[PDB]
């Protein structure tokens, strides 16, 4: 036979703490964005994950790019600056601030960086990376800071109330005075005339460079930390801790309200060509709106361990079940569609209905929780007296069978009526499956066993010869086969009649999760060991999937069988074809 070699296509995932701050490449292609999980991600315009910068190690508070967008630079709470190229390597780390770094910016010709810290200074730096500068003194930290379009003139957002606006030589041209509190951000006008200051006083203030106030925005229910200007200078955008993002014209009249973020926003941008809008929340998102106030896009990904994945039958939607409560709905291009949000603690467990437009998740809340794919929780399911660790929709869709450490199954229709419990296991049961037969359910469980039992709640038998608990259980498209996974590290494949026909044997640690493909020509296993592994029938290994950076929960299987989705305790799902 012939397998030919599957790669990693896309990563399902994105910032696991706060953003604090979000910029676009001068082409308008790629979006960085920066974050408290010590991260910067890079984005292209469909919002696909391109690269991670790994290095600080601390909190990220800013992002810039350079003039030809090949490089970036980002600010931490770790007291450094780092510059990095495209393929997400370190140029360059820069020292010298003596706390937390919240905000960097390059000159409009590159050859220089200025820097803004909480030890009240904003450094000048040259790309190779000298100190050039330090600019004193703001009476308190520093928050942000801004080139002119000329690069001539800098200016310094600060706590001590005020906005400075310098020249290269670390001299002090003018102070803005007006805020009645922190200034937590600033930003020039294209034309250098204008200059906007957000402040935790609840307005953006605008500007002359004579430090005359020419016009307050006013709207925002509390701190406004983050501002920017459009490209054609016309609208201003602010980002405030109530949640929203303003749009505003020059005359102090409001234009449109963002709303979206569920916390904090941070930070905003406007794509060059002034045809899309980023924003940076606590929400740990990246928000992406048009021009007329509509959400194009949310870059979000899980913020703890995916323990769960399934594949739609409509082919074109992935589910990721997670550690952070949450179920998150997501296209096969790799972008967030939905995040399913009610269960009280981890899910362990999701499933889609045959036709796709169903949503069930299992969770350590004890519940099973049924859902659209507009993210409306439709049902929930009570009874089981311990976490629920599996789900599984029948093929014809009426039926939901949840797996339990209360050491039962239990079948229920779409009201939560209970239907059926399946009782004969001795320990937790943490996978369920449906046969294409329509007709029999296997369950895997802590007591080492397999199940086989009829929709009517009959054992019908059990598959005894794993050594340690079993954790994944599936049946081959035929339904004649049973793969079942273990923490003995196989896999094992049975008959019906409870006789082993084949072992495999590789994974060097638990196997977690199993699936057969839709051909029935190959199997797929995760594993505690970070690797998912392709499998014929045989039991011969085809493929080693590595890729994850820890260990592997869930894998699935496209309808077409081309793809492979496989879920991480590294927090990430990802794409394999």
């Amino acid at each position: 036979g012939s397998h030919m070699g599957v790669k990693e296509r896309n990563r399902l995932e994105a910032h696991s703490s706060s953003v604090r701050g979000v910029a676009f490449s001068p082409d308008g292609q790629t979006i960085a964005s920066a974050s408290d999980d010590k991260t910067v991600k890079l984005w292209n315009r469909n919002g696909q994950l391109l690269q991670t910068l790994t290095g600080h190690s601390s909190s990220v508070w800013g992002v810039a790019f350079s003039p030809d967008g090949q490089t970036i630079a980002s600010a931490s709470d770790d007291k450094t600056v780092k510059l990095w190229n495209r393929n997400g390597q370190l140029l360059q780390t820069l020292t010298g601030h003596s706390s937390s770094v919240r905000g960097v910016a390059f000159s409009p010709d590159g050859q220089t960086i200025a820097s803004a810290s909480d030890d009240k200074t904003v450094k000048l730096w040259n790309r190779n990376g000298q100190l050039l500068q330090t600019l004193t003194g703001h009476s308190s930290s520093v928050w942000g800071v801004a080139f002119s379009p000329d690069g001539q003139t800098i200016a310094s957002a600060s706590d001590d109330k005020t906005v400075k606006l310098w020249n290269r030589n670390g001299q002090l041209l003018q102070t803005l005075t007006g805020h009645s509190s922190s200034v937590w951000g600033v930003a020039f006008s294209p034309d250098g005339q204008t200059i906007a200051s957000a402040s935790d006083d609840k307005t953006v203030k605008l500007w002359n460079r004579n430090g005359q106030l020419l016009q307050t925005l006013t709207g925002h229910s509390s701190s406004v930390r983050g501002v920017a200007f459009s490209p054609d200078g016309q609208t201003i955008a602010s980002a405030s801790d109530d949640k929203t993002v303003k749009l505003w014209n020059r005359n102090g009249q409001l234009l449109q309200t963002l709303t979206g973020h569920s916390s904090s926003v941070n930070g905003v941008a406007f794509r060059p060509d002034g045809q899309t809008i980023a924003s940076a929340s606590d929400d740990k998102t990246v928000k992406l709106w048009n021009r007329n106030g509509q959400l194009l896009q949310t870059l979000t990904g899980h913020s703890s361990s995916v323990w769960g994945v399934a594949f739609s039958p409509d082919g074109q939607t992935i589910a990721s079940a997670s550690d952070d409560k949450t179920v998150k709905l997501w296209n096969r291009n790799g972008q967030h569609l939905q995040t399913l949000t009610g269960h009280s603690s981890s899910v362990w467990g999701v499933a889609f209905s045959p036709d796709g437009q169903t949503i069930a998740s299992a969770s350590d809340d004890k519940t099973v929780k049924l859902w659209n794919r507009n993210g409306q929780l439709l049902q929930t399911l009570t009874g089981h007296s311990s976490s629920v660790r599996g789900v599984a929709f029948s093929p014809d869709g009426q039926t939901i069978a949840s797996a339990s450490d209360d050491k039962t199954v239990k079948l229920w229709n779409r009201n939560g009526q209970l239907l059926q419990t399946l009782t004969g296991h001795s320990s937790s049961v943490w996978g369920v499956a449906f046969s294409p037969d329509d007709q029999t359910i296997a369950s895997a469980s802590d007591d080492k066993t397999v199940k086989l039992w009829n929709r009517n709640g009959q054992l019908l038998q059990t598959l005894t010869g794993h050594s340690s608990s079993v954790r994944g259980v599936a049946f081959s498209p035929d339904g004649q086969t049973i793969a079942s996974a273990s923490d003995d590290k196989t896999v094992k494949l049975w008959n019906r009649n409870g006789q082993l026909l084949q072992t495999l044997t590789g994974h060097s640690s638990s196997v977690r999760g199993v699936a057969f493909s839709p051909d029935g020509q190959t199997i797929a296993s995760a594993s505690d060991d970070k690797t998912v592994k392709l499998w014929n029938r045989n039991g011969q290994l085809l493929q080693t999937l590595t890729g994850h950076s820890s260990s592997v929960w869930g894998v699935a299987f496209s309808p077409d069988g081309q793809t492979i989705a496989s879920a991480s305790s590294d927090k990430t799902v990802k794409l394999w074809n």
